[PDB]
């Protein structure tokens, strides 16, 4: 089960280096070099990693500085074939971003976190990057009168277009992608599930250049169904990018390397991710447990990469499977995906197979046959 | 604290006139003759009352006994000057709904889940109900090839699109409210939250016709900030409806009287309503708890409106004292309001006091001083 | 995979023979006869079965056709070779339980409630039962004041004190269990979790014949890991019974086929099991979903056994793995259970390699290397 | 409402001293003098405070800047009146406990976690505390095989042994607290609950010095009720202190100010608290959020005690009103206390008002009148 480069596993710089700096405990492992991250995972079979601004350069360093940073980490993608499928931009670090970035309800703030932002977008698309990610931890509250969510929901969304008529005039080869959070570091964050996310996609300005990018663990942090998560992404046809991690119930954001939590959930989500045809990057935001050292952190990494491809290899075969195939005939997976009434208003009404002469008994006495689906299903994910 | 007509308290049959019985017991109190119930609320103040099909016509009733349930329920609210603001059908009761109504795996079923409902919309229109709520309890799943979630969707749309048909060809001044639930009684109920609600209107064919009907215990059984999902709600103008109870943390939908459990949510919900112009009916899902009498479901029934109108005026007063509003300015609350950049965005980018000439120490040392208004809000609703 | 009687696999009577009765819908399935049921899970192999006061004889009846359900049932056990390891009390479903069995407000119930379940510990006895459960399901309250929990554990003490004291008198060589449950259908449940339920015990007149029954899915709807309360009790030595079920996140008791769910939670339970050498019965107490047929009910049931049993097998193979028990070596597993202060406090105070003299960094650079361990655990789980 | 020491009102050293770090931010608050931290808090009404071994005295300062920091701060209390009911010993901040304190994986830094814990007991009880708490944030594990819970209980077990042996061996008059945590920072806290730590203590080999230190926020992280939690410490007779604060939902470890979060919940436990005559130090373990600057921190430690006068104001009333005392005789709470069967096992026998002749129609036909019970408790609150 060992990666190749067309997998499309992409990886941050905020991932490993991530040093274990817990909210009750100092740090224990070293300062990543962005540059010696990017060799690793190209040597673990990866392929493209991501990154903030402040994970690559430091925070107010100035241009030429910055500009010694992004040679530095030019060159070492160039010469280890790694891409960066994503970039994203920090704005929660700073204490100055502690109401939010672009809903803070000062304003002078609020326009320091476009600036910020925008000066990222034209690094994003300067290396080939096929989304900017936009993460609202900041954008939240812990009391009541202390925000009008109307209010900080107006700045988000003139935020966003300010951004979205920014791409247009510059002509990025880029798309928006909103990733939501329940909670954390805020009592409650704004948008915060998928859901969410895409109505407040719907009224902005340019709805085609934005989309959502859940991660397992958020959703899973308010009690979910990911797959299902992902399936209504999917069927809004809004998927831009995925973090892939793992999650037990509703505790702290954990991020677990992908395969651990909720293992049945990770072997849905690599089926539907695979039958449905999502071809962009599988890009994995956990952080390796700060009980490991400089040999841990890359079996952390590999270790997400190389149980993704073990359920891929399952859910195929489950699919391939003719007798499961007649499990989900008995199931009646066969009808369900056919129209219901196809037909039209009219016919449905004028059809007494609808109502009158409807044997509502016959029907109801049926089984579903969903348990003998089911532990196909188990078996196929085990071996057997 | 005296509850009025003009303050539009409606129940509902079901919730008042509930069995009492859960998945581990029998019923406690016996079944209500609808017209008991409608003389009941309309002498403690409540001005109207919804209904289920299957709540005031018995399931497998033929015409002539359908057709004399409603004359004696029409005489009713011709007496007590009782209104029906709105109505909704039972998918979920019969066993013939155990895989769902508008998303079930048989095809069948799905038409006869369409015949029903639009036989109840046709009715709804005689009583004068403005919007027909949806609420899909068994359109879902417990395991996951048990159905496929991109297929459920294209049916739910398919199923909301040709009744939006019906509605239109018949004149009939009705809109369409989606209650939505995370789970229970299935193990994942599609369109969660209220956010996959909106994103899931959005795709409809004209989503003029159809909004959300938020509860709060639905929205608080996934861990969510109820107060934030009307906010939200509010700010897309589909709040047609609302169902108001209580809920104490993440677990099984309780539906007590609205008050109880989360107090502060009822408060800022409260407040949110009456600040933003809310008119529709204030409507209690709740269920009283089967410990009670039947002296007992009619003092938690009037518990429900004396809660919200006591309330009412801890709320109103708090946003009137004038020692929070300056109080609300130190929190720069009419900052938020003030759109970022109204300038342009070639204004912006050519403004370095949003970047360079911004001082981020300064802006980041100031107080915000959320706690000493929070401590104020504290002290309106509690009456010190 | 297929289970024999010396696995000694137990299944209620109410657990395959739930009609299906939510609080949203009707039944599904048949009444299920109680001697049906004892062949058809023998046929399975199965080792014994359980039943409840008014699982086994219905609620009213007289004494004449009482003895004829014992004999009824009597007829079919010996005919067969299953036993009855385990057997309940029904102190829920009638309304006479409304506020509680033990722990009622009205001294009617409390007496009523010790006299009902007398009247089955004799017939567990003539049953060859071994270990009688108790289950609070209506021991709580929904509001603060309407319960003195106090008082409340003050009843629940004085009816459990004279229940070994009616075991003690009769000679029965019979144990009794606590299941513990947080809620549902009380909004708050009375011993909630394992913990509270083992102190419990420590307070009672004799705590020697007083232990848990913990159900995977009662103790995850608080999130709660299971496999550490099953640890706990098992280090009091106090395991005297568990239920097997299945459930996936805090909601409201699924009782999902076991295997199903939380799959890592069912995995660390067995191999907690199988090494501490459990020998109890492993008892499912869980309920097919209402949309199955009866040849679902039986393909789930005969699933428990199948899944515990194929989790046995790699969780053995994971423990005898040669390179697993070097990766123990790394992770440090040996020093656990090796004695902190065996040579005395006197000699702990005058070490200094244990304070002065005891390297803090080279001791906290050291790697737990626990997850390559985990991965190893991942590898054998699904067979890679 | 000003409070007084006369109510007990202690805080932590590093509840308003905070500075704001967390998993996403850096610091916002500068870092707080240990003698200012008291001068303010006496001025504000306060009677005692608290600290880690590390937050009162640097690590890794010399023997001479120890007492240094000891004098100054000693000083500062008997010149203003403050003194130390509690103390506690950091075993988690530190890299060296990334793996636990009492129970790590290597021996020698679990008698490195002991030989910290002496020192500080030998100033705790110079100083003049009353109780000391031991809370293992960092005993437990992410995967399942990374800790044996039954030999990591042994470690614990065998840890508390050895600090009572020295305490009785001291000739202290100091007894312990175990504050039960049930995540964050580990995956799985050992001990999560109340009851999990009561269980423990029973089985410890001199169980009279050992007790509970409940946190207000730490049970329903779980969805546990905290008024239901501090009772049966209560009734166990453990109770040596407690911890107040605030949370909303089941989450991460918020600690707000006491009194936000769950109102209700905060009602019931200062009327629990004070009908039950709890004499120990109302401890806040709170922290302001990082939105606040100097001057917010004393304004949300000036609620927090105002919330406690108020609640404990309006519970005063509550059980002191005419009508709620004939309203809990209505629900019947006398019948609670009295004793179910005093008469003996035999009079339960041959009785049979408790069985034969029981009318169970007219008993469960009575209802416990508990709504009109919660709304008079909510009016009351509520000034109504
Ligand atoms: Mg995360
Ligand atoms: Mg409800
Ligand atoms: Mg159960
Ligand atoms: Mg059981
Ligand atoms: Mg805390």
């Amino acid at each position: 089960y060992q990666p190749t480069p067309e997998d499309r596993f992409t990886f941050g710089l905020w991932t490993v280096g991530w040093q274990g700096r817990d909210p009750f405990g100092d740090a224990t492992r070293r300062a990543l070099d962005p540059v010696e991250t990017v060799q690793r995972l190209a040597e673990l079979g990866a392929h493209g990693v991501t990154f903030h601004d402040d994970d690559l350069i430091p925070f107010g360093s100035s241009d030429a500085e910055r500009e010694a940073h992004i040679k530095r980490f030019r060159e070492a993608l160039d010469a280890t074939g790694m891409k960066v499928p994503m970039a994203t931009t920090n704005l929660f670090t700073h204490p100055v971003f502690k109401d939010g970035g672009f809903t803070a309800n000062d304003r002078d703030v609020r326009r320091y976190a476009l600036r910020k932002t925008i000066r990222n977008i034209d690094l994003a698309a300067e290396l080939g990057a096929e989304v900017y990610v936009a993460w609202g931890g900041r954008e939240g509250a812990e009391s009541g009168a202390a925000k009008d969510v109307r209010a900080a929901l107006d700045r988000m969304k003139e935020a966003f277009d300010i951004l979205g008529e920014y791409v247009t005039a510059q002509g990025y080869n880029l798309r928006f992608a909103i990733e939501p959070k329940p909670n954390e570091p805020r009592g409650d964050i704004l948008l915060p599930t998928v859901g969410h996310a895409l109505a407040f996609i719907e009224r902005l300005e340019r709805p085609e250049l934005y989309g959502v990018n859940p991660e397992v663990g958020h959703e899973q942090m308010a009690g979910l169904n990911f797959p299902h998560g992902i399936a209504q992404a999917l069927w809004a046809g809004k998927l831009f990018h995925i973090d892939l991690n793992g999650q037990s119930g509703i505790k702290y954001d954990q991020d677990l390397r992908f395969g651990a939590g909720d293992l049945r959930a990770a072997f849905w989500l690599v089926d539907l991710l695979e039958s449905a045809g999502y071809e962009g990057p599988r890009h994995f935001d956990f952080k390796p447990p700060r009980t490991e050292d400089l040999d841990g952190v890359w079996a952390s990494a590999a270790g997400c990469m190389r149980n993704y491809l073990i359920l891929k290899e399952r859910s195929a075969a489950f699919r391939a499977d003719p007798e499961v195939q007649e499990a989900l005939r008995a199931a009646r997976l066969d009808q369900l995906a056919e129209p219901t009434a196809a037909d039209g208003l009219q016919a449905l009404l004028a059809d007494r197979t609808a109502f009158e002469d409807f044997d509502v008994d016959a029907a109801a006495a049926r089984g579903m046959a969903f348990e003998r689906l089911d532990q196909l299903a188990m078996d196929h994910l085990l071996g057997a």
